[PDB]
Protein backbone atom coordinates (compact mmCIF):
# COMPACT_ATOMS: atom_id res chain seq x y z
CA UNK A 1 0.00 0.00 0.00
CA UNK A 2 3.01 2.32 0.74
CA UNK A 3 5.01 0.92 -2.29
CA UNK A 4 2.39 2.75 -4.49
CA UNK A 5 3.47 6.15 -2.99
CA UNK A 6 6.78 6.79 -4.89
CA UNK A 7 9.59 9.24 -3.85
CA UNK A 8 8.01 11.83 -6.20
CA UNK A 9 4.26 12.09 -6.79
CA UNK A 10 2.34 14.49 -9.01
CA UNK A 11 -1.18 15.50 -7.85
CA UNK A 12 -4.33 17.01 -9.46
CA UNK A 13 -7.10 18.78 -7.47
CA UNK A 14 -10.64 20.14 -7.90
CA UNK A 15 -12.09 22.43 -5.16
CA UNK A 16 -15.76 23.59 -5.48
CA UNK A 17 -17.66 25.53 -2.78
CA UNK A 18 -19.60 28.60 -1.59
CA UNK A 19 -18.47 31.28 0.94
CA UNK A 20 -21.30 33.60 2.20
CA UNK A 21 -23.21 32.42 -0.93
CA UNK A 22 -20.37 33.27 -3.43
CA UNK A 23 -19.98 30.14 -5.68
CA UNK A 24 -16.48 29.20 -7.03
CA UNK A 25 -14.42 26.38 -8.66
CA UNK A 26 -10.57 26.00 -8.40
CA UNK A 27 -8.23 23.49 -10.16
CA UNK A 28 -4.61 22.58 -9.27
CA UNK A 29 -1.57 20.62 -10.61
CA UNK A 30 1.56 20.03 -8.43
CA UNK A 31 4.12 17.55 -7.06
CA UNK A 32 6.37 16.77 -4.08
CA UNK A 33 8.49 14.29 -2.06
CA UNK A 34 6.11 12.39 0.29
CA UNK A 35 8.96 10.93 2.49
CA UNK A 36 10.60 14.42 2.78
CA UNK A 37 7.34 16.21 3.80
CA UNK A 38 7.44 18.92 1.06
CA UNK A 39 5.03 19.68 -1.89
CA UNK A 40 4.10 22.55 -4.29
CA UNK A 41 0.66 23.35 -5.83
CA UNK A 42 -0.20 25.66 -8.76
CA UNK A 43 -3.82 26.81 -8.22
CA UNK A 44 -6.17 28.53 -10.78
CA UNK A 45 -9.48 30.12 -9.56
CA UNK A 46 -11.24 29.00 -12.82
CA UNK A 47 -14.87 30.09 -11.91
CA UNK A 48 -16.41 32.98 -9.85
CA UNK A 49 -13.02 34.86 -9.75
CA UNK A 50 -11.77 37.19 -8.43
CA UNK A 51 -13.04 35.81 -5.06
CA UNK A 52 -14.61 38.54 -2.84
CA UNK A 53 -12.52 36.86 -0.07
CA UNK A 54 -9.02 35.88 1.11
CA UNK A 55 -7.74 32.84 -0.82
CA UNK A 56 -6.07 31.98 2.60
CA UNK A 57 -9.33 30.28 3.82
CA UNK A 58 -9.08 27.77 0.85
CA UNK A 59 -5.24 27.37 0.91
CA UNK A 60 -5.30 24.79 3.80
CA UNK A 61 -7.61 22.48 1.74
CA UNK A 62 -5.45 21.99 -1.43
CA UNK A 63 -2.66 16.70 1.38
CA UNK A 64 -1.39 14.82 4.50
CA UNK A 65 0.21 12.08 2.24
CA UNK A 66 3.30 14.39 2.03
CA UNK A 67 4.29 14.27 5.77
CA UNK A 68 7.81 13.01 6.81
CA UNK A 69 7.14 10.35 9.51
CA UNK A 70 10.25 9.13 11.37
CA UNK A 71 10.86 5.31 11.68
CA UNK A 72 8.76 4.58 14.82
CA UNK A 73 5.53 6.47 13.82
CA UNK A 74 3.48 4.43 11.32
CA UNK A 75 2.04 6.57 8.51
CA UNK A 76 -1.80 6.18 8.39
CA UNK A 77 -1.92 8.28 5.15
CA UNK A 78 0.50 6.28 2.88
CA UNK A 79 -0.82 2.85 4.14
CA UNK A 80 -4.40 3.70 2.93
CA UNK A 81 -3.30 3.30 -0.75
CA UNK A 82 -4.42 2.25 -3.21
CA UNK A 83 -7.95 3.28 -2.01
CA UNK A 84 -6.76 6.54 -0.38
CA UNK A 85 -8.59 8.36 2.46
CA UNK A 86 -11.12 11.16 3.15
CA UNK A 87 -10.98 14.14 5.53
CA UNK A 88 -13.81 16.20 7.04
CA UNK A 89 -12.82 19.53 8.63
CA UNK A 90 -14.44 22.27 10.70
CA UNK A 91 -12.71 25.68 10.74
CA UNK A 92 -14.06 28.10 13.38
CA UNK A 93 -12.67 31.69 13.23
CA UNK A 94 -12.92 33.90 16.39
CA UNK A 95 -14.72 36.71 14.35
CA UNK A 96 -17.56 34.15 13.67
CA UNK A 97 -16.54 32.70 10.25
CA UNK A 98 -17.08 28.89 10.03
CA UNK A 99 -15.86 26.61 7.18
CA UNK A 100 -16.95 22.94 6.67
CA UNK A 101 -14.79 20.80 4.28
CA UNK A 102 -15.10 17.25 2.83
CA UNK A 103 -12.12 16.00 0.79
CA UNK A 104 -11.54 12.76 -1.16
CA UNK A 105 -7.92 11.70 -1.71
CA UNK A 106 -7.68 8.87 -4.32
CA UNK A 107 -4.92 7.34 -6.59
CA UNK A 108 -5.22 6.82 -10.39
CA UNK A 109 -2.30 5.58 -12.56
CA UNK A 110 0.26 7.02 -10.05
CA UNK A 111 -1.41 10.50 -9.80
CA UNK A 112 -2.98 11.61 -6.41
CA UNK A 113 -6.52 12.97 -7.07
CA UNK A 114 -7.85 15.60 -4.62
CA UNK A 115 -11.56 16.52 -4.72
CA UNK A 116 -12.64 19.05 -1.99
CA UNK A 117 -16.09 20.61 -1.23
CA UNK A 118 -15.79 23.82 0.89
CA UNK A 119 -18.76 25.53 2.66
CA UNK A 120 -17.87 28.78 4.55
CA UNK A 121 -20.63 30.74 6.42
CA UNK A 122 -21.12 33.75 8.83
CA UNK A 123 -17.99 35.65 7.69
CA UNK A 124 -18.53 39.29 8.80
CA UNK A 125 -18.83 41.73 5.79
CA UNK A 126 -16.23 44.06 7.45
CA UNK A 127 -13.76 41.37 8.75
CA UNK A 128 -10.22 40.59 7.43
CA UNK A 129 -11.31 37.59 5.24
CA UNK A 130 -14.27 39.22 3.36
CA UNK A 131 -12.05 42.40 3.05
CA UNK A 132 -8.97 40.43 1.67
CA UNK A 133 -6.65 41.82 4.43
CA UNK A 134 -4.75 38.55 5.20
CA UNK A 135 -0.99 37.72 5.03
CA UNK A 136 -1.06 33.88 5.22
CA UNK A 137 -1.02 31.36 8.12
CA UNK A 138 1.62 31.17 10.93
CA UNK A 139 3.63 27.88 11.16
CA UNK A 140 1.78 25.53 13.59
CA UNK A 141 1.33 21.98 15.03
CA UNK A 142 -1.57 19.49 14.51
CA UNK A 143 -2.09 16.99 17.38
CA UNK A 144 -3.06 13.53 15.91
CA UNK A 145 -5.28 11.13 18.01
CA UNK A 146 -6.39 7.66 16.82
CA UNK A 147 -10.23 7.28 16.70
CA UNK A 148 -11.64 3.76 15.86
CA UNK A 149 -10.01 2.96 12.47
CA UNK A 150 -9.35 6.69 11.73
CA UNK A 151 -7.42 9.74 13.05
CA UNK A 152 -8.63 13.10 14.50
CA UNK A 153 -6.42 16.19 14.08
CA UNK A 154 -6.55 19.34 16.25
CA UNK A 155 -4.70 22.61 15.37
CA UNK A 156 -4.96 26.12 16.91
CA UNK A 157 -4.13 28.07 13.70
CA UNK A 158 -3.23 31.79 13.38
CA UNK A 159 -4.14 33.74 10.16
CA UNK A 160 -1.99 36.97 10.00
CA UNK A 161 -3.89 40.25 9.13
CA UNK A 162 -3.06 43.90 8.17
CA UNK A 163 -1.48 45.91 11.05
CA UNK A 164 0.42 42.76 12.18
CA UNK A 165 -2.39 41.16 14.27
CA UNK A 166 -3.81 37.57 14.06
CA UNK A 167 -7.31 36.12 13.36
CA UNK A 168 -7.25 32.89 15.49
CA UNK A 169 -8.85 29.74 13.91
CA UNK A 170 -9.68 26.23 15.28
CA UNK A 171 -9.07 23.36 12.80
CA UNK A 172 -10.64 20.01 13.68
CA UNK A 173 -10.05 17.26 11.07
CA UNK A 174 -11.31 13.61 11.01
CA UNK A 175 -9.15 11.41 8.70
CA UNK A 176 -10.62 8.06 7.58
CA UNK A 177 -8.93 5.37 5.39
CA UNK A 178 -10.97 3.88 2.48
CA UNK A 179 -9.10 0.57 3.13
CA UNK A 180 -11.65 -1.74 4.88
CA UNK A 181 -9.77 -5.11 4.38
CA UNK A 182 -6.09 -4.96 5.57
CA UNK A 183 -4.25 -4.57 8.93
CA UNK A 184 -3.37 -0.79 8.71
CA UNK A 185 -0.76 -0.44 11.55
CA UNK A 186 -2.23 2.41 13.72
CA UNK A 187 -0.05 5.09 15.34
CA UNK A 188 -0.37 6.41 18.92
CA UNK A 189 -0.93 10.09 19.84
CA UNK A 190 1.63 12.22 17.87
CA UNK A 191 2.14 15.73 16.34
CA UNK A 192 2.64 17.17 12.77
CA UNK A 193 4.59 20.52 12.51
CA UNK A 194 3.44 22.21 9.24
CA UNK A 195 4.44 25.48 7.47
CA UNK A 196 2.19 26.66 4.55
CA UNK A 197 4.10 29.43 2.59
CA UNK A 198 2.55 31.35 -0.38
CA UNK A 199 5.32 31.33 -3.15
CA UNK A 200 3.58 33.42 -5.89
CA UNK A 201 0.20 34.96 -6.82
CA UNK A 202 -1.21 36.90 -9.80
CA UNK A 203 -4.34 38.62 -11.22
CA UNK A 204 -6.18 39.59 -7.98
CA UNK A 205 -5.32 36.09 -6.49
CA UNK A 206 -6.86 33.96 -9.35
CA UNK A 207 -3.46 32.21 -9.70
CA UNK A 208 -1.67 30.99 -6.52
CA UNK A 209 1.49 28.88 -6.01
CA UNK A 210 1.80 27.23 -2.54
CA UNK A 211 4.52 25.07 -0.84
CA UNK A 212 3.95 23.13 2.44
CA UNK A 213 6.70 21.52 4.62
CA UNK A 214 5.21 19.07 7.23
CA UNK A 215 7.24 16.79 9.59
CA UNK A 216 5.87 14.30 12.19
CA UNK A 217 7.36 14.03 15.75
CA UNK A 218 6.55 11.93 18.92
CA UNK A 219 4.06 13.27 21.59
CA UNK B 1 -12.40 24.29 43.99
CA UNK B 2 -14.75 21.22 43.93
CA UNK B 3 -15.81 22.27 47.51
CA UNK B 4 -18.04 24.94 45.82
CA UNK B 5 -19.81 22.16 43.78
CA UNK B 6 -22.21 20.49 46.31
CA UNK B 7 -24.03 17.09 46.05
CA UNK B 8 -27.02 19.07 44.71
CA UNK B 9 -26.82 22.33 42.69
CA UNK B 10 -29.56 24.47 41.13
CA UNK B 11 -29.03 26.12 37.72
CA UNK B 12 -30.66 28.98 35.72
CA UNK B 13 -29.95 29.52 31.99
CA UNK B 14 -30.56 32.06 29.18
CA UNK B 15 -30.37 31.05 25.46
CA UNK B 16 -30.81 33.68 22.68
CA UNK B 17 -30.36 32.76 19.01
CA UNK B 18 -31.20 33.00 15.30
CA UNK B 19 -31.88 29.77 13.32
CA UNK B 20 -32.10 30.34 9.56
CA UNK B 21 -33.49 33.92 9.95
CA UNK B 22 -35.84 33.25 12.97
CA UNK B 23 -34.97 34.96 16.34
CA UNK B 24 -35.81 33.40 19.77
CA UNK B 25 -34.91 33.59 23.54
CA UNK B 26 -35.28 30.66 26.06
CA UNK B 27 -34.93 30.62 29.91
CA UNK B 28 -34.32 27.51 32.13
CA UNK B 29 -34.65 26.52 35.86
CA UNK B 30 -33.22 23.12 36.97
CA UNK B 31 -31.10 21.08 39.38
CA UNK B 32 -29.09 17.84 39.60
CA UNK B 33 -26.37 15.79 41.37
CA UNK B 34 -23.00 16.48 39.70
CA UNK B 35 -21.10 13.57 41.42
CA UNK B 36 -24.03 11.21 40.39
CA UNK B 37 -24.03 12.52 36.74
CA UNK B 38 -27.77 13.44 36.66
CA UNK B 39 -29.60 16.74 36.02
CA UNK B 40 -33.10 17.99 35.05
CA UNK B 41 -33.94 21.25 33.24
CA UNK B 42 -37.40 22.89 32.90
CA UNK B 43 -37.11 25.11 29.75
CA UNK B 44 -39.57 27.62 28.16
CA UNK B 45 -39.39 29.48 24.80
CA UNK B 46 -40.27 33.00 26.14
CA UNK B 47 -39.78 34.84 22.76
CA UNK B 48 -40.22 33.75 19.10
CA UNK B 49 -42.43 30.74 20.04
CA UNK B 50 -43.70 28.52 18.63
CA UNK B 51 -40.25 28.02 16.99
CA UNK B 52 -40.49 27.03 13.29
CA UNK B 53 -37.96 24.23 14.11
CA UNK B 54 -37.14 21.18 16.25
CA UNK B 55 -36.22 22.26 19.81
CA UNK B 56 -33.91 19.10 19.56
CA UNK B 57 -31.33 21.38 17.90
CA UNK B 58 -31.23 23.63 21.12
CA UNK B 59 -31.68 20.72 23.62
CA UNK B 60 -27.93 19.81 23.75
CA UNK B 61 -27.04 23.53 24.39
CA UNK B 62 -28.80 23.87 27.85
CA UNK B 63 -23.60 21.50 31.21
CA UNK B 64 -20.64 19.12 31.74
CA UNK B 65 -20.31 20.11 35.48
CA UNK B 66 -22.97 17.36 35.94
CA UNK B 67 -20.73 14.38 34.92
CA UNK B 68 -19.76 11.40 37.15
CA UNK B 69 -15.92 11.18 37.11
CA UNK B 70 -14.34 7.95 38.45
CA UNK B 71 -11.57 8.61 41.09
CA UNK B 72 -8.71 8.38 38.51
CA UNK B 73 -10.08 10.82 35.83
CA UNK B 74 -9.82 14.35 37.32
CA UNK B 75 -12.82 16.65 36.61
CA UNK B 76 -11.60 19.71 34.61
CA UNK B 77 -15.15 21.26 34.94
CA UNK B 78 -15.53 21.10 38.79
CA UNK B 79 -11.95 22.51 39.25
CA UNK B 80 -12.90 25.66 37.20
CA UNK B 81 -14.90 27.13 40.13
CA UNK B 82 -15.49 29.68 41.25
CA UNK B 83 -14.84 31.31 37.81
CA UNK B 84 -16.32 28.37 35.86
CA UNK B 85 -15.87 27.81 32.11
CA UNK B 86 -17.02 28.61 28.54
CA UNK B 87 -17.63 26.24 25.62
CA UNK B 88 -17.73 26.90 21.87
CA UNK B 89 -19.42 24.30 19.62
CA UNK B 90 -20.10 23.74 15.92
CA UNK B 91 -22.90 21.34 14.87
CA UNK B 92 -22.47 20.07 11.30
CA UNK B 93 -25.58 18.30 9.96
CA UNK B 94 -25.10 16.03 6.88
CA UNK B 95 -28.19 17.71 5.23
CA UNK B 96 -26.24 21.07 5.38
CA UNK B 97 -27.45 22.76 8.63
CA UNK B 98 -24.66 24.55 10.57
CA UNK B 99 -25.04 25.65 14.24
CA UNK B 100 -22.41 27.70 16.18
CA UNK B 101 -22.81 28.00 19.98
CA UNK B 102 -20.89 30.12 22.56
CA UNK B 103 -21.87 29.43 26.21
CA UNK B 104 -20.66 30.88 29.58
CA UNK B 105 -20.83 28.70 32.75
CA UNK B 106 -20.46 30.76 36.01
CA UNK B 107 -21.29 30.51 39.79
CA UNK B 108 -23.28 33.17 41.75
CA UNK B 109 -24.25 32.47 45.40
CA UNK B 110 -24.17 28.64 44.95
CA UNK B 111 -26.24 28.72 41.66
CA UNK B 112 -24.67 27.73 38.22
CA UNK B 113 -25.67 30.52 35.68
CA UNK B 114 -25.69 29.49 31.98
CA UNK B 115 -25.56 32.05 29.09
CA UNK B 116 -25.72 30.72 25.49
CA UNK B 117 -25.86 32.43 22.05
CA UNK B 118 -26.97 30.13 19.13
CA UNK B 119 -26.63 30.83 15.35
CA UNK B 120 -27.97 28.21 12.86
CA UNK B 121 -27.83 28.66 9.02
CA UNK B 122 -28.45 26.65 5.75
CA UNK B 123 -31.06 24.28 7.28
CA UNK B 124 -32.79 22.80 4.21
CA UNK B 125 -36.28 24.51 3.89
CA UNK B 126 -37.91 21.01 3.60
CA UNK B 127 -35.50 19.21 6.00
CA UNK B 128 -36.61 17.22 9.08
CA UNK B 129 -35.78 20.01 11.67
CA UNK B 130 -37.31 22.99 9.74
CA UNK B 131 -40.32 20.53 9.32
CA UNK B 132 -40.31 19.50 13.08
CA UNK B 133 -40.02 15.73 12.24
CA UNK B 134 -37.43 14.81 14.95
CA UNK B 135 -37.79 12.44 17.99
CA UNK B 136 -34.73 13.34 20.16
CA UNK B 137 -31.01 12.32 20.07
CA UNK B 138 -29.58 8.78 20.51
CA UNK B 139 -27.44 7.97 23.58
CA UNK B 140 -23.80 8.57 22.41
CA UNK B 141 -20.12 9.03 23.57
CA UNK B 142 -18.17 12.37 23.55
CA UNK B 143 -14.40 11.83 23.08
CA UNK B 144 -12.54 14.38 25.29
CA UNK B 145 -8.97 15.42 24.29
CA UNK B 146 -6.55 17.69 26.25
CA UNK B 147 -5.16 21.00 24.82
CA UNK B 148 -3.11 24.01 26.11
CA UNK B 149 -5.32 24.99 29.11
CA UNK B 150 -8.62 23.57 27.74
CA UNK B 151 -10.46 20.43 26.48
CA UNK B 152 -11.58 19.37 22.93
CA UNK B 153 -14.88 17.45 22.58
CA UNK B 154 -15.98 15.34 19.55
CA UNK B 155 -19.29 13.34 19.22
CA UNK B 156 -20.85 11.73 16.11
CA UNK B 157 -24.43 12.49 17.26
CA UNK B 158 -27.59 10.83 15.80
CA UNK B 159 -30.88 12.88 15.70
CA UNK B 160 -33.91 10.50 15.38
CA UNK B 161 -36.38 11.27 12.47
CA UNK B 162 -40.10 10.45 11.79
CA UNK B 163 -40.01 7.09 9.91
CA UNK B 164 -37.15 5.67 12.06
CA UNK B 165 -34.10 7.26 10.33
CA UNK B 166 -31.25 9.50 11.66
CA UNK B 167 -29.79 12.96 10.81
CA UNK B 168 -26.06 12.34 11.50
CA UNK B 169 -24.49 15.47 13.16
CA UNK B 170 -20.76 15.84 14.13
CA UNK B 171 -20.39 17.85 17.42
CA UNK B 172 -17.06 19.68 17.87
CA UNK B 173 -16.78 21.43 21.28
CA UNK B 174 -13.93 23.48 22.82
CA UNK B 175 -14.01 23.80 26.66
CA UNK B 176 -11.95 26.58 28.40
CA UNK B 177 -11.57 27.25 32.18
CA UNK B 178 -11.86 30.95 33.20
CA UNK B 179 -9.45 30.02 36.06
CA UNK B 180 -6.05 31.49 34.86
CA UNK B 181 -4.11 31.03 38.23
CA UNK B 182 -3.36 27.93 40.39
CA UNK B 183 -2.89 24.37 39.08
CA UNK B 184 -6.02 22.67 37.62
CA UNK B 185 -4.95 18.95 37.29
CA UNK B 186 -5.44 18.04 33.55
CA UNK B 187 -6.95 14.68 32.47
CA UNK B 188 -5.69 12.51 29.57
CA UNK B 189 -7.83 11.47 26.54
CA UNK B 190 -11.15 10.10 27.96
CA UNK B 191 -14.84 9.53 27.05
CA UNK B 192 -18.25 10.72 28.41
CA UNK B 193 -21.23 8.32 27.85
CA UNK B 194 -24.18 10.82 27.71
CA UNK B 195 -27.96 10.12 27.31
CA UNK B 196 -30.41 13.10 26.92
CA UNK B 197 -34.18 12.21 27.01
CA UNK B 198 -37.22 14.62 26.85
CA UNK B 199 -39.44 13.99 29.98
CA UNK B 200 -42.34 16.34 29.07
CA UNK B 201 -43.22 19.05 26.51
CA UNK B 202 -46.32 21.19 25.82
CA UNK B 203 -47.81 24.37 24.21
CA UNK B 204 -46.27 23.72 20.73
CA UNK B 205 -42.89 22.60 22.28
CA UNK B 206 -42.51 26.02 24.12
CA UNK B 207 -42.24 24.25 27.54
CA UNK B 208 -39.66 21.41 27.63
CA UNK B 209 -38.44 19.18 30.49
CA UNK B 210 -35.29 17.09 29.84
CA UNK B 211 -32.94 14.97 32.02
CA UNK B 212 -29.27 14.23 31.11
CA UNK B 213 -27.36 11.24 32.57
CA UNK B 214 -23.60 11.57 31.82
CA UNK B 215 -20.74 9.31 33.14
CA UNK B 216 -16.96 9.43 32.36
CA UNK B 217 -14.94 6.25 31.47
CA UNK B 218 -11.23 5.49 30.57
CA UNK B 219 -10.18 5.34 26.82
Amino acid sequence: GEELIKEEMPMKVVLEGTVNGHQFKCTGEGEGRPYEGVQTMRIKVIEGGPLPFAFDILATSFSRTFVKHPKGIPDYFKQSFPEGFTWERVMRFEDGGVVTVTQDTSLQDGVLIYNAKVRGVNFPSNGPVMQKKTKGWEPNTEMIYPADGGLRGYTDMALKVDGGGHLHCSFVTEYRSKKTVGNIKMPGVYAIDHRLERIEESDNETYVVQREVAVAKYS
